[PDB]
């Protein structure tokens, strides 16, 4: 199966997922001088006060925190979006070194990691239907740079020892994802895709301008996870990011000047 190694990495994915070479693939480089300020873009509405986290899971390609998405408990609205999008999960992509790890880039700059808060459009009823629609998902992407610690990330970091290998999960209730946001909600937006197979072209991307800072100790804990399952040769879960894809016939819009 697909992964991030020499023999199963992003350059191989098209053989099983031919949309990898499609017209609206993600991630992309955000060229800040070519993005256009759109004054019609509304501020994002992030409503996470009632979020109910459930589990944290090592899925063999990242780790993810899952939420109860059976009601409008944690929703994203506004911005470029029509309608209400429910938070299903968040996960990260990160590097083996601090100068790489993000999926999106900004003027070709790579960040140490990137957080994806994944939401689905409630008009489609469930996430499986939503992935089949051009406006089915909204992913809020947040860059991580290495510097001061992020207090709201620490509860995640401290449980990673319990989900070291693929398939492991743990209870992860009462986690507040608002602790992962930066101060500003200024964003870029463009139509794109999932950045892992099946690479479905169903995502409105909303990428925040302001990165969050995490400490070296926090990102080191990401890098101690394993791609492999327990009892298999150990391969550290690092560099689980897809590189920037061709922008093709798309314009990136900015909510700010
Ligand atoms: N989805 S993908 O990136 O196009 C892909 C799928 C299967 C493979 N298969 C593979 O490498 N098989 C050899 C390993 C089997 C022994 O455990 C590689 C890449
Ligand atoms: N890295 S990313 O672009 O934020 C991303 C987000 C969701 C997913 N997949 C997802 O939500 N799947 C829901 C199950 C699909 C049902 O067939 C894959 C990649
Ligand atoms: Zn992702």
């Amino acid at each position: 199966h697909w992964g991030y190694g020499k023999h199963n990495g992003p350059e191989h994915w098209h053989k099983d997922f031919p949309i990898a070479k499609g017209e609206r693939q993600s991630p992309v480089d955000i060229d800040t001088h070519t993005a256009k300020y759109d004054p019609s873009l509304k501020p994002l509405s992030v409503s996470y006060d009632q979020a109910t986290s459930l589990r944290i899971l090592n899925n063999g390609h990242s780790f993810q925190v899952t939420f109860d998405d059976s009601q409008d408990k944690a929703v994203l609205k506004g911005g470029p979006l029509d309608g209400t999008y429910r938070l299903l999960q968040f996960h990260f992509h990160w590097g083996s070194l601090d100068g790489q790890g993000s999926e999106h880039t900004v003027d070709k700059k790579k960040y140490a990691a990137e957080l994806h808060l994944v939401h689905w459009n409630t008009k489609y009823g469930d996430v499986g239907k939503a992935v089949q629609q051009p406006d089915g998902l909204a992913v809020l992407g947040i860059f991580l740079k290495v510097g001061s610690a992020k207090p709201g990330l620490q509860k995640v970091v401290d449980v990673l020892d319990s989900i070291k290998t693929e398939g492991k999960s743990a209870d992860f209730t009462n986690f507040d994802p608002r602790g992962l946001l930066p101060e500003s909600l200024d964003y870029w937006t463009y139509p794109g895709s999932l950045t892992t197979p099946p690479l479905a072209e169903c995502v409105t991307w909303i990428v925040l301008k302001e990165p969050i800072s995490v400490s070296s100790e926090q990102v080191l804990k990401f890098r101690k996870l394993n791609f492999n399952g327990e009892g298999e040769p150990e391969e550290l879960m690092v560099d689980n990011w897809r590189p920037a894809q061709p922008l093709k016939n798309r314009q990136i819009k900015a909510s700010f000047k």
